[PDB]
């Protein structure tokens, strides 16, 4: 990690080390695959988003919730 320019990074350089629940989030997206170190970014309802590993069980359990498919299409929001 040789980032010596301001503090505005683009790829994932730190994953929130906390078992945050999906209900405590609003949406999420994937970083650019062009980034050597890609990852998932979860956005909270406090305008705060961080990086997250796709290997976390809480991450896959939250994606199935924010996903537009969910499972059998139940409600909307």
């Amino acid at each position: 990690m040789d980032r010596f320019h301001a503090t505005s990074a683009d790829c994932c350089i730190s994953y929130t080390p906390r078992s945050i629940p999906c209900s405590l989030l609003e949406s999420y997206f994937e970083t650019n695959s062009e980034c050597s170190k890609p990852g998932v970014i979860f956005l909270t309802k406090k305008g705060r988003r961080f990086c997250a590993n796709p290997s976390d069980k809480q991450v896959q359990v939250c994606m199935r919730m924010l996903k537009l498919d969910t499972r059998i299409k139940t409600r909307k929001n």
